[PDB]
């Protein structure tokens, strides 16, 4: 039959086969070694699949080669602005801890060399530097650091210049020809909003902020440096207040009332900044990203069944008390192939209903209590909707209230499909399995008698939404009277596949046919031992309970008109 | 039975424990933990409960417990009886326990990961093992048995959490002769989980 | 790997690598640049509100000698914004909804930037009408089909719908202009992918006085924008207009007592 | 007896103070297919006196691990399912002989006691666990190898 044949592709197996192992290939991404924790710890660190990787964005990028400024204590602290100004920030590169200060302003003395300057804990232990690494082929600043004083209020801005048009090294001629050259006269502004590093707005600003002004400073700053051995020094050439900017961008004079008043008593001076220079070695001393694989497989039995058994005596056999063997051929085939199989889908169903919850999407290999190999290609989903026709429609008048709930019923599953397909993340691992073709999913409906009369869609162009295949399923056992599920399959192939949502291990059984001997009697006895194991593989799955129908048809319906709230009461 | 399941669907070979007090009663739990219940095999009524978990002491036999009144007519149990190829458990049965009040769900561990037998043998050709190691956990409207919603966890419920347990079960059976036993090596409480499906710790004040 | 055996299991071969190069390329860091785009031009600029041509010399990007800069942000309510005859003809109707909202906002960003005259200018004996460009997730894709309204993305203007899988623009639109001609860095597209392929090595590396063998692929590229212009649509509560009814959201309006 | 359940990482346990001078990693190496108990401690004790008993289990062929790629593909299985016999010659740790099986070793029996002990070992990671799942008194024998029931009075 086509019902059981939709849900569950049929595999044959050899009689010698007592159970078929399903390997799967499955490909592995996780940061480092585990390394030192105590002087380790067990290795607790999430093995994340790649493909996990395809929907959310933190799983792969790492900043590995940033030459990060790094503070020794008591060894380069006057390169380091003076930390009464700024007490130490701690950011993360890979498994190291360190404490960062922006760089201070080299005005007549010496420069800076940068790489020595950039001694993480990991690099100390990876041997000391030597000059055979050479710097990135373009630097630029992260950001830049002013004080605001006003009285003797000092506030700081960390102001975000990194990508501006004139903030990007280039190449110039002159004293060394290795040198990278960084002139940057620019216009910087501070927003209406802008906020300080602690996450407030500037208290001495707050009256200019007010009105609607924004603030414009002129900077000039000027520097140099080398790639070859990481000699550099860089100078505040001139940063001063310049020009006024409002809400809607006019130039405003600083003479009149509101800004000189305004700003009364601003002094603005530079204090430090920061140099974003990544080690472009050529062999690199970085792990970036492992990459690993483990494999997972999975057992499956197939049982023994009740024997379905036939008697008749052996001498002359009978044709019109007992038929052909195609009485016991379709018996068991009926008993096989719609009972058990309807039974199956059904505990399935309440399975996921009971572990994982309603509309929520699971992270991979996280909740699982199921089966499959699925569940390493897509993230686990299961919903439900019931449907109350007689509450729950839209009808002008009658003479069309089949087109009515026809529509209705189509719109709901587009729905649902729409909405798993882009939760699940489903069609990327199909793109994936399968290259050189981009199948479009194939959306299987099951059913009871009554439905496809009205799914089948007579005088509208959608049925199940243009884009997508279906294939209808009419079945008369009574546990899906007013039922639908729903869910992905794939038909063109006939082998076990983690995409398909289910294989039925088929074990065939020869008819055997020999004289028994039950309490000393002789007769003809044919027996049919069975045996089968209905299997899943995908934990997704859609079902839609639709009640009220013949109460929808038969009484008056209704449009649920909303009276909406235009006379006082709201 | 074209439309309904039952004229069709009958069970005539399957092992089922059976009770009969005072005689054979010690493979089963109390009853003053829970009720007998009633299930029916070809002809014959009769009762059947969860048979208890034994760390210590002797197992138990299946043949034994799952003898019928329709096998007892037949004649007493041979040694050609065999076990078939596939042995698994059904319902692993647990109780949420918190100020007094006893709830017990039964967990559909049929169909999970490793619940089911799986051949592996180190000492008879014969000898059946299992290893049950998972995470099986609670959904946020998983319903108890017997009816209605778990109130214990109620508060946890509302909020739209989810809890996790990570069971370790171990068992061995002889499909030769009917010896093996199930033991409990490790099952308790692990992770909680929020609506979000983002991990958060044990020591926050609404889960402690 | 171990450098004594080869392997294809723990040995994932160089389309492993590829894949991954794809990947963080391709997708990751695109998405992010785009959304950061977004959020710089909110702070600097505000909503609806532009600002004169050549009005910042600092601000990120070339294109601000051409047309005024303008950024703004719409929201949808289709709970409440939806007004239904049919349930067979529910779903045209919201996607019309959606469709006359988002040529409203091309229509009013065209307006304000001047972007025809700007087109005029740049190319000598051409006129060639605006394009647009949709970036949207896949969910709404399926929503800008309908024949119902004559005007896909509006008349007179060519468009192209794009998927994509990351779920941080759930359920969110993103509009700008482009231009479909131009293969070469100009000031009229959105920006350039400045691309650089580079090759793997495989090599002994000794570390920590260990033995194995590392391949490695070093990635070399940068993003860059060009029109300092986008709008940006606001989907909320879609599920829930299909979920139930919402028939007409009559609004009894007052001939009646006390009012 | 890890009975809590939670279990032991075998690469941290064994870092050497020659790996320490060598550095401080332990995460790209890997175990041998080869693992096996050397010795069970188990406390006979009654009345407050406590005998430990060096037991070499290594020399019976169900301590060895087993591989069964079930859960990943470098876990492997242990499972040590069997009787241990205390004769009438067994030594404790210190060397002296039996003292609380001292009556029944002058009388010539032997004690032999069923383990049920259970484990688990991962190669790649170091993870695992091993708990003690059952372990009892099981029979008693005589000289002439004919069983003696746990229940006679000279042995109760």
């Amino acid at each position: 039959h086509e019902f059981a044949e939709l849900f569950y592709r049929t595999y044959i197996v050899t009689p010698d086969q007592a159970g078929f192992q399903l390997s799967i290939r499955r490909n592995l991404v996780w940061e480092g070694w585990t390394g030192e924790g105590l002087s380790g710890e067990k290795q607790e660190i999430s093995k994340r699949n790649i493909l996990q990787g395809l929907l959310d964005y933190t799983t792969l990028e790492t900043n590995s080669t940033e030459l990060i400024p790094v503070i020794q204590s008591g060894e380069n602290d006057e390169q380091f602005i003076d930390p009464s100004v700024l007490p130490a920030q701690t950011v993360k590169q890979g498994k190291d801890t360190f404490d960062t200060n922006f760089l201070k302003f080299s005005e007549n003395g010496e420069g800076f060399n940068l790489l020595m300057l950039a001694q993480t804990p990991s690099r100390l232990k990876k041997g000391s530097m030597t000059f055979t690494d050479s710097l990135d082929s373009r630097i630029a600043l992260k950001q830049l650091l002013i004080s605001v004083t006003k009285g003797g209020t000092t506030e700081l801005f960390a102001l975000d210049v990194n990508r501006d048009q004139y903030a990007a090294y280039t190449a110039t001629r002159e004293y060394n020809f290795r040198l990278m050259q960084l002139k940057f006269h620019t216009s910087l502004g501070l927003g209406e909003e802008s906020t300080t590093v602690a996450g407030a707005e500037s208290a001495l600003l707050k009256d200019l902020f007010d009105l609607g002004y924004r603030i414009e400073l002129d900077v000039k700053v000027d520097g140099e440096m080398n790639v070859e051995n990481g000699n550099g020094d860089t100078s505040l050439r001139a940063l001063r207040l310049a020009r006024v900017f409002d809400k809607e961008g006019k130039e405003i004079a600083l003479t009149d009332s509101r800004v000189s008043a305004a700003l009364s008593g601003l002094t603005v001076t530079g204090v430090g900044y920061s140099l974003e220079a990544r080690l472009t070695n050529i062999n690199q001393l970085e792990m970036g990203l492992l990459i690993d694989s483990d494999v997972q497989k999975q057992g499956f039995m197939i049982p023994t069944l009740p024997p379905l058994v036939i008697v008749k005596p052996a001498m002359v056999e009978d044709d019109k008390t007992y038929p052909r063997l195609e009485a016991l051929t379709t018996a068991y085939r009926i008993q096989q192939m719609r009972n058990n199989a309807v039974t199956t889908l059904l505990n399935r169903a309440d399975t996921l209903k009971s572990y994982l919850g309603v509309g929520v999407p699971h992270p991979i290999e996280s909740n699982l209590g199921l089966e499959g190999v699925g569940q390493y290609y897509v993230r686990p989903y299961y919903n439900e909707a019931t449907i109350d026709v007689l509450n729950d429609l839209n009808n002008l008048t009658s003479a069309a209230k089949q087109t009515d709930i026809q529509g209705l019923i189509v719109s709901k599953i587009n729905e649902m499909v729409y909405t798993a397909d882009q939760l699940t993340g489903y069609t990327a691992a199909l793109e994936a399995a399968f290259s050189g073709r981009s199948p479009k999913p194939h959306v299987a409906i099951g059913t009871d008698m009554r439905l496809p009369q009205y799914i089948q869609i007579n005088g509208d162009d959608r049925t199940v939404g243009i884009g997508y295949d279906y294939t209808i399923a009419r079945i008369s056992d009574l546990r899906m009277k007013d039922k639908i599920v729903m869910t992905f399959i794939l038909p063109n192939e006939s082998e076990p596949h983690p995409l398909q949502h289910g294989v039925l291990g088929f074990i065939p059984e020869y008819l055997v046919d020999f004289n028994m001997i039950r309490n000393q009697r002789i007769g003809r006895e044919i027996r049919l031992t069975p045996r089968y194991r209905y299997f899943n593989f995908l934990p997704i799955m859609l079902v839609i309970n639709v009640i009220n129908l013949e109460e929808a048809i038969a009484q008056r319906t209704a449009l649920d008109v909303n009276e909406t709230q235009v006379t006082p009461a709201s």
